[PDB]
């Protein structure tokens, strides 16, 4: 994906300002990182450019989805500039801001060798164009004031380098709209399209793919594409329940619903059937009767539903065999959305199983790939990070890619 693109192997940083998009977009719970995999990530670029005389390099990523609010209470990026000077072996300066004079003046003439990290980016509406405002509504940038803020990035480097594999699926503005001469893929993005075009070109089959989490409304989405590439299909985690409820008729509780997705889920089982993809949904639940670490928990079936002020949180046991029978089937599988909300234990029995199967199956030769800032958390918690043959920075990023997608942030590079 990069042979026609600049990379970063052939960009001259010596005496260069570089501004560098980066996915540090990092899971938290309690207010710390519980997972530093997409920081680390980065080091390999970030290193690169220092010793090859970079006079500066600046930083910048999202954080979550504060949905174009300054939130530095609840999505501040300030942990991990802490946690990149221990990776880097070398300081980090983090700005309370990511555009605006204090943040040029900041960046315009730096110390050499200085790295500074800017806050969150989607404290401002023009990141992603559009979101919402401290009331709730939803709101639109401006075109001009979108202009206006790629041009305030612009000026933060001489260069600039997209490393975020993991946000590359986002037409956003600090991934498309940077104007400067040259614009290079990192190390990261290389690695990780190199891995996936050729994971990708002539996969072992069957080939799985396991679709869970929690963002419904974006991920439900790709399902469409990926029904002509796989040959079997989990639809797990939160994903499960807008299926069910039209399928089955199923009572779901307060469980995560999409609206628009439950307009097509029909159209998608019909072409599954028509491409021969075996669709395995969960026929068991863990409920809950608040979405907290703490609440009461229950159990339920599709037949018996889920009952109402309920939401189920995590499969049962009888998903887990149907999950396991899909595992065993495979010769290559891509994983993206734990199976339940493994973050709190009484939820994380579902998503435990099926990674054992999961690295099972690899010892047996299974190509497996884990996928996503949440996800690959998974491995962390349970140590099976070297015990699948790829885990990514990318969830939705490799899912796009498993669509057959040229992802935005590497068509905006360079050509060469
Ligand atoms: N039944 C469920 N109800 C609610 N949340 C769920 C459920 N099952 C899983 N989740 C949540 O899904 C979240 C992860 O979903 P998400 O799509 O963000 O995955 P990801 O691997 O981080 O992907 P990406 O890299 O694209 O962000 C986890 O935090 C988990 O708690
Ligand atoms: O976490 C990401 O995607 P992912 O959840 O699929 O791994 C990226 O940081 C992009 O975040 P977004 O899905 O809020 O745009
Ligand atoms: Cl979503
Ligand atoms: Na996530």
């Amino acid at each position: 994906s990069l042979s026609n693109k600049l990379t970063l192997d052939k960009l001259d940083v010596k005496g260069k300002r570089v501004v560098m998009r980066v996915d540090f977009n990092v899971p938290m719970k309690n207010n710390q990182i519980t997972n530093n995999q997409r920081i680390k990530a980065a080091v390999p670029s970030i290193k690169f450019c220092l010793d090859n005389g970079a006079k500066s390099v600046v930083l910048m990523s999202h954080l979550g989805r504060p949905d174009g609010v300054p939130m530095p209470d609840k999505y501040s990026l300030e942990p991990v500039a802490v946690e990149l000077k221990s990776l880097l072996g070398k300081d980090v300066l983090f700005l309370k801001d990511c555009v605006g004079p204090e943040v040029e003046k900041a960046c315009a003439n730096p110390a050499a060798g200085s790295v500074i990290l800017l806050e969150n980016l989607r404290f401002h509406v023009e990141e992603e164009g559009k979101g919402k405002d401290a009331s709730g509504n939803k709101v639109k940038a401006e075109p001009a004031k979108i202009e206006a803020f790629r041009a305030s990035l612009s000026k933060l480097g001489d260069v600039y380098v997209n490393d975020a594999f993991g946000t590359a699926h986002r037409a956003h503005s600090s991934m498309v709209g940077v104007n400067l001469p040259q614009k290079a893929g990192g190390f990261l993005m290389k690695k990780e399209l190199n891995y996936f075009a050729k994971a990708l070109e002539s996969p072992e089959r069957p080939f799985l793919a396991i679709l869970g989490g929690a963002k419904v409304a974006d991920k439900i989405q790709l399902i469409n594409n990926m029904l002509d590439k796989v040959n079997e299909m989990i639809i797990g985690g939160g994903m499960a329940f807008t299926f069910l409820k039209v399928l089955n008729n199923m009572e779901i509780g307060t469980s995560l619903f999409d609206e628009e997705g439950a307009k097509i889920v029909k159209d998608l089982m019909s072409k599954a059937e028509k491409n021969g993809v075996k669709i395995t949904l969960p026929v068991d639940f863990v409920t809950a009767d608040k979405f907290d670490e703490n609440a009461k928990t229950g159990q339920a079936t599709v037949a018996s539903g889920i009952p109402a002020g309920w939401m189920g949180l995590d499969c049962g046991p009888e998903s887990s065999k149907k999950y396991a029978e899909a595992v065993t089937r495979a010769k290559q599988i891509v994983w993206n959305g734990p199976v339940g909300v493994f973050e709190w234990e009484a939820f994380a029995r579902g998503t435990k199983a099926l990674m054992d199967e999961v690295v099972k199956a690899t010892s047996r030769g299974c190509i497996t790939i884990i996928g996503g800032g949440d996800t690959a958390t998974c491995c962390a918690k349970w140590n099976t990070e070297d015990k699948v043959s790829h885990v990514s920075t990318g969830g939705g990023a490799s899912l796009e890619l498993l669509e057959g997608k040229v992802l935005p942030g590497v068509d905006a590079l360079s050509n060469i």
